[PDB]
């Protein structure tokens, strides 16, 4: 119960078409030789070249679609088409490429792979809605064997290339032709009644089918996200580590303590709802207000509708929705939404406009919708804290800033201690706004009314 075996049954009904007379009866072991591969009884780490649902689950950010349309088998010209919007045109002699023989179509795939997943992925998964044209013109970009690592780092070899006869990971795989031990799922195989569009347009109205082999590619990888984190959800698997992980989440920890802070010294609430995760604490231990926490896990598929989540005196006081994502938040509300169109490497593209963020989980959030915002304002940047001056001690230039809520800076002249602390409080907000979060807050939110509070 390690790794999908290869003699695993393979459902071969839906290559048909392509291979007509395909026996019935299939297992991954006959597949893989079919597809022109020896897997010569390898013990070195690559016991099958497909993987299970669960192993795909936990290599999400290696997820590429992969689908072939054979434009006229080896007689005919094929479009290779991958789910980052690529379309190559490979003869045997949405961007659109022209015909080119295989072994140069071979050299940008590694390209494009290696510069797609370099930053998110230690390996490639394709992920397929199989028709056999895919599997059978494998051979032609891809080498298998056993276990490796790059001959220029520590990282395992996704690469392989046949003019230096080395081996490469992603970051290392310059002038490289082969693509070395990628992995693959069908997902023809989970059993689905009906065609690739019949089955990914049940869910998504954002992915179009355009009839170029990208296109396929695209609806497959969002079927496949579909099924795994919108409609079955597991917070239970771990992420590794990939990026500013840890600093945008001790930021947003640090926002979140600053923004409600100051809304309750500001607006003086005398309770204050807090809507959202299950496993909350108050971000503001010793805030005077009386804290009633409503447990809702993260929605991954539609928002949740603001009259389901009421329907008990949410009108007095102040409703802290903190990434609890509903379709239209009331005007009493601190709310931190993130934005799902956000270019990142945590951010990977999700199902119906919504994204896959993975920052230790994964969270299918759906889509950022500008709207929800009608009856609250953009909350602004503000440092508030009302700490004593003392140093206790980098180097110093005096901080000249209008949004340093201190007694110093009230006071007239800034002291070294809440500039150090402004400083560092605005890196971690620019890290939070950056990884796509974005902050509203009631319209009568002013930070004026905090000068005040130091009297
Ligand atoms: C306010 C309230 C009280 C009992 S259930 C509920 C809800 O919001 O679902
Ligand atoms: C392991 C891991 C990955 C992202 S956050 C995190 C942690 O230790 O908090
Ligand atoms: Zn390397
Ligand atoms: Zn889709
Ligand atoms: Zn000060």
């Amino acid at each position: 119960p390690t790794h999908l075996s290869v003699d695993t049954k393979f459902k071969t009904e839906g290559l048909c078409v392509d291979i007509p007379g395909i026996p019935k009866d299939m297992t991954y072991r006959r597949l893989i030789s079919m597809m022109g591969f020896k897997m010569n009884y390898q013990v070195n780490g690559y016991p099958n070249m497909f993987i299970t649902r669960e192993e795909a689950i936990r290599h999400v950010r290696a997820w590429i679609g992969f689908d072939v349309e054979g434009c006229h088998g080896t007689n005919l010209p094929l479009q290779l088409g991958f789910s980052t919007g690529v379309n190559l045109v490979a003869v045997p002699t949405p961007l659109m490429y022209k015909g080119l023989p295989w072994n140069v179509v071979r050299i940008k795939i590694v390209q494009m792979l290696s510069d797609t997943l370099k930053n998110l992925s230690d390996r490639v998964v394709f992920v397929l809605w199989a028709h056999g044209f895919e599997l059978t013109s494998m051979k032609y970009f891809v080498k298998i064997g056993p276990e490796r690592t790059c001959c220029l780092c520590d990282r395992r070899a996704t690469c392989f290339s046949t003019a230096s006869d080395t081996y490469a990971c992603w970051h290392h795989s310059i002038g490289f032709d082969y693509v070395y031990n990628p992995f693959m799922i069908d997902v023809q195989q989970w059993g689905f009644t009906g065609n690739l569009q019949s089955n990914h347009d049940l869910y998504c109205q954002v992915h179009g089918n355009a009839h170029v082999a990208s296109c396929d590619a695209i609806m497959t990888r969002c079927l496949a996200v579909h099924e795994c984190f919108v409609k079955r959800v597991d917070w239970t698997i771990e992420y590794p580590i990939i990026g500013d992980e840890l600093k945008i989440n001790a930021a947003c920890r640090k926002v979140q303590h600053m923004v409600v802070k100051a809304a309750l010294l500001a607006d003086k609430f005398p309770v204050l709802h807090d809507i959202g995760n299950p496993k909350a604490i108050k971000c503001v231990p010793q805030a005077d207000v009386e804290w009633k926490f409503y447990d809702a896990q993260p929605c991954s598929d539609k928002a949740y509708k603001i009259e389901e989540l009421f329907y008990d005196k949410f009108t007095d006081g102040v409703c802290l929705f903190w990434n609890c994502n509903v379709d239209r938040y009331p005007a009493n509300s601190i709310v931190c939404r993130f934005d799902t169109r956000v270019l990142s490497n945590l951010n990977l593209p999700g199902c119906d406009g919504g994204s896959l963020y993975v920052n230790k989980h994964a969270f299918h959030t759906p889509a950022f919708d500008k709207s929800a915002f009608v009856n609250l304002k953009q909350l602004p940047f503000f440092y508030y804290s009302d700490s004593p001056c003392e140093s206790h001690g980098i180097d110093y230039v005096p901080l000249k800033s209008a949004t340093c809520i201190t007694r110093c800076n009230l006071g007239g002249a800034v002291c070294r201690h809440h500039a150090n602390e402004y400083r560092l409080y605005l890196d971690a907000y620019n890290m939070m706004i950056s990884a796509g979060f974005s902050l509203w807050v009631y319209k009568q939110f002013d930070t004026y009314n905090l000068w005040n509070t130091f009297t």
